[PDB]
Order: structure tokens, then sequence, then C-alpha cells
């Protein structure tokens, strides 16, 4: 997260760290007792590597009573996802068992009505991604409040030049933004999951290159199918 602040410990009990070989790789969001939603590019070339999900965390390295590392039974990338595209960039991870729920571990309600979030809505994005241009990695969860950017402005030649489909949304990236390592994390608006940070490489904190988030409402039937 660039231009953000340290999050209040355990105030976002749905927040997951998706780890590969014991290191934070991507953000994720607990959407059901046994399922974490993240981004499909997260597990590219991860083939053989150990994927785990850390729930109930604030610090990645310090002991906390609510912290629990879960193994993953199945990793389900969206079938239409591809390495060279930003489309259908979703991944569902089935945990080894249902998560132990409590004040610090709880699934987030997610948007099932396919209607756009109004431009200007203030949404929250959290993650353990880089915090500066040198690549400094925070030990604790960071967050930033970002206003939603209308799709037509996001699609201008100066911005993302027509790449923003109806299944994607944008948020302003003016010195405050999601960055490397925040991919897969949640974009929460009015206490409901609206988007998942995309995992394509992009410059951070440059107002001319808005943040791109996959709209979960646009994938409600796929999310339901996988869990079933
Ligand atoms: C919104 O995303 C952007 O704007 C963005 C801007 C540049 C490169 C990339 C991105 C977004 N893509 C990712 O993050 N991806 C792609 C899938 C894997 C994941 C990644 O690379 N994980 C990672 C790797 C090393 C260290 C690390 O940990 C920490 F982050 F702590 F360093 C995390």
């Amino acid at each position: 997260i660039l231009g953000g602040r340290e999050a209040e410990a355990h105030a976002r009990p749905y927040m997951a760290s998706v780890q590969l070989n014991g290191a934070h790789l991507c953000g994720g969001v607990l959407v059901a007792e046994q399922w974490v939603l993240s981004a499909a590019h997260c597990l590219e070339d991860a083939a053989d590597g150990k994927v785990q999900v850390l729930l109930g965390a604030h610090s990645l390295s310090q002991p906390e009573p609510s912290k629990r590392l879960y193994d993953v039974l199945r990793a389900v990338p969206h079938p239409d996802s591809q390495p060279d595209t930003i489309d259908h960039d979703l991944l569902l991870l089935q945990l080894s068992e249902k998560a132990t729920l409590g004040p610090a571990v709880r699934p987030l309600p997610w948007q099932r009505v396919d209607r756009d979030v109004a431009p200007g809505t203030l949404c929250d994005v959290a993650g353990w991604g880089i915090v500066n241009h040198a690549g400094r990695r925070p030990d604790s969860l960071q967050h930033v409040l970002l206003p939603v950017l209308d799709r037509a402005t996001c699609n201008r030649r100066t911005h993302h030049d027509g790449a923003i489909t109806e299944r994607l949304m944008c948020a302003e990236s003016n010195r405050r933004d999601s960055c490397k390592g925040d991919s897969g994390g949640p974009l929460v608006c009015g206490g409901v999951l609206e988007g998942v940070v995309t995992s394509g490489s992009r410059v951070c904190g440059n107002r001319k290159k808005p943040g791109i988030y996959t709209r979960v409402a646009s994938y409600a039937a796929w999310i339901d199918s996988v869990l079933a």
C-alpha cells in the first residue's frame, strides 16, 4: 500500500495473507468459512511451491493469539484467466478445514447484485504490499481509503485506454494506491466486498494509472459454482 497508514490490528477480520513457501505473496479475503478469494496471477509459476493462507494476522512475523496458518486443499483459478491478460483475475483457495471464527477471523459479506459502485464512493483497500519505490515490505497490515473512479475516465487513452471492461472497476491512484503484494486483496465499500485487487504489474501512486479491481458481483455465479 502506498500513501496509506498502519491498519488497526484485527479490525478487518476477513483479511488473508496468501503465502508461498512461508513468505507473503498476495492478499486475499475470507468469503466463506473454508474459502479465501484472491487473484489468479498470484499462483502463476507457483507450481510445486507450498501455498498457505494466514488468517487472523496483523503482524506477519510476530505471535498473535488469533493467527493461524492454514494449508490449502484446492487452488481454483478462474477458467478464463490467462497469463497475459487482466481479465477474470480471480482465484479461490479452499482451506484444509473450515476456519476457526472469532472476533479476529470472520468472512466478509460480498456483493451479489451486479451494479456499479458509484463514482466517488470511498472504499478501503488493505495489504502487506510494498510501501515505497525502493520496495520496502511492511511487517504489519497497511490500508488506504480510495475513491472509486468512473469507468469512462479510467478508459481514456491517458489512463487505461479501453482495457476497463464492465467486469472491472477503478479507484483513484493519486499518491495513495494499492501496490505489488497487495494483489488479491479486498476493495471494501460500505462494509461489503466489491472488488479484488488485480495482479498485473502496474505503476503505483501515479494518478494517470488508476488502480484496477475485479468486480466480485460480476463473478457471483462462478464463486457459487466453485464452492458447490
Ligand atoms: C496493485 O498491484 C500493483 O500495482 C503491482 C505493481 C507492480 C508489480 C506487481 C503488482 C501486482 N502484482 C502482484 O503483486 N503479484 C503478481 C502475482 C504475485 C504478486 C506479487 O508480485 N507478489 C509478491 C512478490 C514478491 C514480494 C511480495 O511481497 C511484498 F509485497 F511484501 F514485497 C509479493
